[PDB]
């Protein structure tokens, strides 16, 4: 995240950090819990992940320093990608973890509403983007959780910047004029969570964009109300 601020334990509690152990433990990718045995993320997150066997889910993580040898985690059971996923430029950027077992719902590990079934003209004006990500283009894995506001944009703002891309309404598009607040590289996977009426919805999930919080170059979300039949096609 560029130009955001620490969060706090519990701040984020359907926030994970989705873990390769090839050929040594890291962080790949940022996910959202979004039922008892669900992470919904990015398909790209799987770029060379050569099956489910080395990944690791870690949900109520603040610092990545707290993941030591015993720590408790998540197996992943399946990958579920998205049947047209080819980039992520190109949309489809969506993916769901099923876990070996069932998260217990705790103060650290929550799950995010999906939007909600009659909200789909509801204009979100309090959206934030989580992660461990980059502060800047060439950086670092960050220790503690980053957040950041960014307002969203159209549609049609976003395609303007973006001509060389098919922006399409299974996107949804987010950043500032002027830049300066962005995900960056780390951060896929993760939630865009827009608060409506005091409820977290996870608008987004963190997909692509030029470079990290550019002037008019907004980052680009899948757009998850677009997805919902499928999340509940594949989670049914
Ligand atoms: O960069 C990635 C994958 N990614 C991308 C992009 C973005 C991205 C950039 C700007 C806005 C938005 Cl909404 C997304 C995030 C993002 O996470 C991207 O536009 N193109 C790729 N993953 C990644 C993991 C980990 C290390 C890493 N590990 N150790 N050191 N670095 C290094 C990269």
């Amino acid at each position: 995240i560029v130009g955001g601020t620490a969060s706090v334990r519990g701040e984020w509690p359907w926030q994970v950090t989705l873990h390769t152990t090839s050929p040594t433990q890291r962080h790949l990718c940022g996910g959202s819990i979004i039922g008892n045995q669900w992470i919904l993320t990015a398909a790209h997150c799987f770029y060379g992940v050569e099956s489910p066997k080395i990944l690791r889910v870690y949900s109520g993580i603040l610092n990545q320093s707290e993941i030591k040898e015993d720590t408790s985690f998540f197996g992943v059971q399946e990958i579920i990608i998205h049947d047209q996923y080819k980039m992520a430029e190109s949309g489809y950027d969506i993916a769901l973890l099923k876990l070996e077992t069932t998260v217990n719902y705790t103060d650290s590990q929550r799950p995010i509403s999906l939007p909600s079934k009659g909200d789909r003209n509801v204009i979100y004006t309090d959206c934030w983007v989580t992660g461990w990500g980059y502060r800047k283009l060439r950086d670092k894995i960050q220790n503690t959780l980053q957040k950041a506001k960014i307002p969203l944009v159209t549609n049609e703002e976003c395609q303007k910047r973006y001509r060389g891309h098919k922006i399409t309404h299974k996107m949804i598009c987010a950043g500032y004029r002027e830049g300066g607040k962005d995900a960056c590289k780390g951060d896929s996977g993760g939630p865009l969570s827009c608060k409506h009426n005091e409820v977290w919805h996870l608008v987004g999930i963190t997909s692509w964009g030029e470079g990290c919080a550019q002037r008019e170059r907004p980052g680009v979300y899948t757009n998850v109300v677009e997805y919902v039949d499928w999340i509940l096609e594949k989670t049914q």
